[PDB]
């Protein structure tokens, strides 16, 4: 799967909010482009003169994520974050020249990402009471990954001392994206666990935090809530469900070629961190069938 690489696999079946520290610092920002940020401004002007209803928004930038020694006490993960924007994304990661920017960042900074916006996404492996995961179909008309399968998620917007507020906004935002797109009540959702971080190589290496969330509704009840919003209550064009039993071998199915890279990231991390049991009971052949 060349279009997704794992930056982080969390221990303990995934990390809760209270085990994660953030460092939000301008040291973690994108570096100015070699020929100046005027190249970003030019791409943005061209875009607004065609679609003048577009607006900019701030975004979190992922610099790096350091895990503690396994089995340790205290905070288990440090997220190093800076700030970026939708405008900086369109002029860097989404640019036709994005590979040239990666090569120049290797040359100048020893860092393929130094000249990239790299906005942090969030996605969820969302499980129902009857043991299915939730999938959404993307419109065939949008710019990014048209007609492909996604999971719930989005790109959160700003507003360890300022750190703990940032970690809270990341966890909050994955629940808000589920309520906004799937139309589920907030009280049917568990607190999220962070499973890991995946990178989208088709989008010059921009990263998404992938989370596990449990819902107290069945697949039939989740479907009713999604549909009862009507066509204007969601950006996706349809909802569907795959048994957690069958998610184990999804990379061997025809579905795999229709999944966008960030959804492939969510499913690989679900399989390694929530699946793949370590104990004698769940690891027994009748419960973990070979092959
Ligand atoms: C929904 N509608 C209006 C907004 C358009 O998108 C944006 O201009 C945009 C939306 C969110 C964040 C952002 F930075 C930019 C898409 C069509």
């Amino acid at each position: 799967d060349p279009e997704v690489t794992l930056l982080l696999q969390c221990p303990g079946g995934g990390l809760p909010q209270e085990q994660i520290q953030a460092e939000l610092s301008p040291a973690h920002d994108r570096r100015p482009l070699p020929g100046g940020d005027e190249a970003i401004t030019a791409i943005w002007e061209t875009r607004l003169k065609a679609q003048p209803w577009l607006f900019d928004a701030p975004k979190f930038r992922l610099h790096s994520a350091t895990l503690a020694p396994i089995g340790s006490r205290g905070p288990q993960l440090l997220l190093r974050l800076g700030l970026t924007s939708y405008r900086d994304f369109l002029g860097t990661n989404w640019s036709s020249s994005a590979a040239w920017l990666r090569q120049q960042g290797a040359t100048d900074w020893g860092d393929t990402q130094a000249y990239l916006a790299d906005p942090l996404g969030v996605g969820a492996a969302l499980a129902t009471a009857d043991d299915f995961l939730v999938f959404l179909r993307r419109s065939r008309q949008v710019a990014e990954a048209p007609g492909l399968v996604d999971v719930p998620g989005g790109h959160p917007e700003p507003q360890d001392l300022a750190g703990q507020l940032v970690v809270h906004e990341l966890f909050s935002s994955v629940l808000q994206e589920i309520c906004d797109e799937v139309n589920l009540p907030l009280l049917t959702l568990s607190q999220p666990l962070l499973l890991g971080i995946a990178r989208n190589e088709t989008s010059a290496g921009r990263a998404s935090a992938e989370f596990y969330v449990q819902c107290s509704l069945t697949s039939e009840q989740v479907r009713k809530h999604y549909l009862s919003g009507g066509p204007e209550a969601h950006e996706s064009t349809g909802i569907f469900f795959v048994e957690t039993q069958n998610v184990r071998r999804l990379p061997e199915t025809e579905m795999w070629a229709e999944l966008c890279p960030s959804a492939k990231g969510a499913i690989i991390l679900y399989n390694r961190v929530q699946g793949s049991p370590t104990g004698a009971a769940l690891g027994s052949p009748a419960l973990l069938p070979p092959l």
